[PDB]
C-alpha cells in the first residue's frame, strides 16, 4: 500500500452539512465547522499511522495501526466513543467507527498530489479534496 506521509492543504468539501447533522452536531457548531477550511497532516511509519485535521477553532488527531480494532476518543467531535478499525482496499484506507451511528467512518485516496476523503455517518455522504504541499524551504 502507498504511504501516506504528507501535509495535505484544503481545497474543497460538499455535503458537510449532512455528515455534521447525522452526527447530532448543534445548530451553533455546525454554522462555525462551515466557515472553516481545515488541513490534514498524515505520518505514516510502516504499519502505523498518525492523522491530524487542522484547524484555526480546534484540531482531532487519531492514531492507529492498520488492521487493529481500537477505541477512538471522539468525544472532542460528537461526544461519543467508537470501536474503530482501518484496513487497506487496494490504494483505499478504509475506516469504519462501530457505535452508536450507523455507518459511520471514513475512506481516504491518493490521486498524484491530490487527497480524497470521504466521511460517511447514518445516510449522509461527505466529500472532501485536500492537495499535498511540497516541501519548499
Ligand atoms: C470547530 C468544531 C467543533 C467541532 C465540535 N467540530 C468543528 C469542525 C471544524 C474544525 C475541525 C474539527 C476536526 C473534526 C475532525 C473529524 C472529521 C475529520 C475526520 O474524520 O478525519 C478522517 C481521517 O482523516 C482521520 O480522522 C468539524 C468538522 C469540519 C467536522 C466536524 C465533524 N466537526 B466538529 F463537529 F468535530
Amino acid at each position: 500500500p502507498p504511504n501516506l506521509t504528507g501535509y495535505y492543504r484544503f481545497v474543497s468539501q460538499k455535503n458537510m452539512e449532512d455528515y455534521l447533522q447525522a452526527l447530532n452536531i448543534s445548530l451553533a457548531v455546525r454554522k462555525i465547522a462551515l466557515l472553516l477550511k481545515p488541513d490534514k497532516e498524515i505520518e505514516h511509519q510502516g504499519n502505523h499511522m498518525t492523522v491530524r485535521t487542522l484547524s484555526t477553532f480546534r484540531n482531532y488527531t487519531v492514531q492507529f495501526d492498520v488492521g487493529v480494532e481500537f477505541e477512538e476518543d471522539l468525544r472532542s467531535v460528537d461526544g461519543r466513543k467508537c470501536q474503530t478499525i482501518v484496513t487497506w482496499e487496494e490504494e483505499h484506507l478504509v475506516c469504519v467507527q462501530k457505535g452508536e451511528v450507523p455507518n459511520r467512518g471514513w475512506r481516504h485516496w491518493l490521486e498524484g498530489e491530490m487527497l480524497y476523503l470521504e466521511l460517511t455517518a447514518r445516510d449522509a455522504v461527505c466529500e472532501q479534496v485536500f492537495r499535498k504541499v511540497r516541501l519548499v524551504p
